[PDB]
RNA sequence: UGAGGGCCUUGGUCACGGCCUUGGCUUGCUACAAUUAACGAUCAACUUAGAACUGGUACGGACAAGGGGAAUCUGACUGUUAACGAG
């Protein structure tokens, strides 16, 4: 049976996750607007801040790189640099008019989000 | 003097293009003036309410119903030949 691990709070309600292909990086979304990374641990070792709204969607690019989403219309790409590290928003992806709720990456480097606005 | 963008560039890395690093228009915090911004800019609102041409007025010049005047007698009856009566 899958038995009960660890379990470490946030300040807010979360709304995503994601770990990634090959890591132990826990990254989690939550609806104040901060995109926080875990060592496995309850300890945050990243955070992503720069988002107007809640989070929806976070996603694992690379080892540097992260794309998250949510009710601003907004994809919102962030570096680090490979205590608490404190990520900078690389690029801002806009277009959609309503909250951004999902996103996916693929192998060729692109990017497929779903929002509200039936798009 | 800190931040974010733009043009540069230096090495390692993966078949002109990614990944990791190196040094040089917007806004944030402080210092001296201005506080007659009592100024300027921009968006938005706004069109001409006037109609009618009635009469009576004071004045200037002819009509206006139609024979007049005076006094006595007489009939109800005041304050100067009193008046009045379709006698």
């Amino acid at each position: 049976p899958p038995s009960y691990l660890n379990s470490f709070s946030n300040e807010d309600w979360v709304s995503s996750l994601d770990v990634g292909d090959g890591s132990k990086h826990i990254i989690s979304g939550s609806y104040d607007g901060i995109v926080r990374t875990w060592d496995l641990s309850g300890n945050v070792q990243k955070q992503y801040s720069g988002h107007s709204g809640p989070i929806r969607a976070v996603k694992y690019i690379s080892n540097t790189r992260l794309v998250s989403a949510g009710n601003d219309r907004t994809l919102r790409l962030w570096k680090t640099k490979n205590n608490i590290e404190d990520g900078k928003t690389l690029a801002i992806l806009e277009g959609h008019k309503a909250p951004v709720v999902s996103i996916d990456v693929s192998d060729n480097s692109r990017i497929l989000s779903a929002s509200y606005d039936n798009s």
